[PDB]
Parts: structure tokens; sequence; C-alpha cells
């Protein structure tokens, strides 16, 4: 697809109070400094922010740079894991070092992390988990009305063998006034 639906992306979980200019500068810097542009200049042309729902739509100058920007899904910016997705009406990439996807599919070793203090942000929870090993995917569940944490997260380690090590280390750990519950997410998932 070459139309505008192929040149825009949904970005959720954006930092509180960020401006459209700051969002544009961030993505332009990440793309240029990552060597991910297809031509001189800035790939991001426009940003439309919905403050009430803390999401933005980015518009890019080209289809290929839009596709490349999908690889930033999960990048940390002012404490937040940016959730990057296609527009739902899009008609259907180089890996970016260090970026951890926010797409956490149900799987054998997907973990549930419960009991997190609600004031911890995505970066802080991710740092807690990454002490055991690098993550393949991670998402801290946010309230659909404030963008504030609901106190639990899901993740998957690159090395499936780290799963049991993280359970052993973190399950039952005191954190603030809470006690963590760490187990494979299949165990406690709804019916």
């Amino acid at each position: 697809q070459m139309t505008r639906q192929a040149r825009r992306l949904y970005v959720g979980n954006i930092p509180f109070g960020i401006t459209e200019e700051a969002m544009m500068d961030f993505f332009n810097a990440q793309m240029r400094l990552g060597g991910l542009t297809q031509a001189p200049g800035n790939p991001v042309l426009a940003v439309q922010i919905n403050q009430d729902k803390n999401f933005a739509f980015l518009e890019f100058r080209s289809v290929d740079e839009t596709t490349q920007a999908m690889a930033f899904d999960g990048i940390i910016f002012q404490g937040q894991s940016l959730k990057i997705r296609r527009p739902h009406d899009y008609q259907p990439s180089v890996y970016v070092p260090g970026v951890v996807s926010t797409v956490v599919p149900d799987s054998a070793h997907k973990l549930f992390i419960g009991g997190l203090p609600n004031y911890l942000n995505d970066d802080q929870v991710k740092e807690l988990l990454t002490s055991f090993g690098p993550l393949k995917a991670f998402n801290l569940v946010k309230d659909s009305a404030t963008g504030l944490s609901k106190g639990y997260a899901f993740c998957e380690y690159v090395d499936i063998n780290v799963t049991d090590q993280a359970i052993a280390g973190l399950n039952g750990m005191q954190l603030g006034d809470k006690k963590l519950l760490v187990q494979r997410a299949s165990v406690g998932a709804k019916n």
C-alpha cells in the first residue's frame, strides 16, 4: 500500500504532557541517529496527539520509513514503553538494538508479574525484570483512563530458561507495601 494509511502509525502510552513537537523531534532523532532514514531530512512530517487518551498518530513522508518505525515498538521515552502499531485500516524491517517489544503473546513461558506498586513506571519495572536476563517482550498494564499503572505486567525472556529463575527470585518478594506474584501467565489467566 502506498496511500496515507501506509504512512501513519499509532503510538500509545506516550509521556504525560509531551508536546507534538517533542514527539516529532524524538522520532526524527531516533530514526536519523539509528541510520534508519532512506533520504536526507526528517522522516516524521506530523504528529497528532489525543491527550485525553495519551496516544498519538505519527505521519511519515514515506512508506518504507513508516515500516521501519514499527521496529521502535517498546522504546523507552521519559519512563514509558511506547506502544507502536499499524492503524487498524492499514492494508498489509531492521531490528533496533535494545528495544523490547510490547507485544507479549500468550505462550508457554509468558510471565505474569502481579503486586507491583502502582507508582512504578515501565522503565523501572523492566529494569527489575532484566536483572535476570534480557527480555523478548514486556508490557506494564496501564489504566485505560489515566495512563497510570494497574499494578501488574506481562513479559517473556529471550532465554526461556530464565523464566524459572525470575519466578524463584521475584515471587513473593516484598516491594514497597506489596508482595509480588510471579508465575507463568497461563496459570492465572481468565477462563
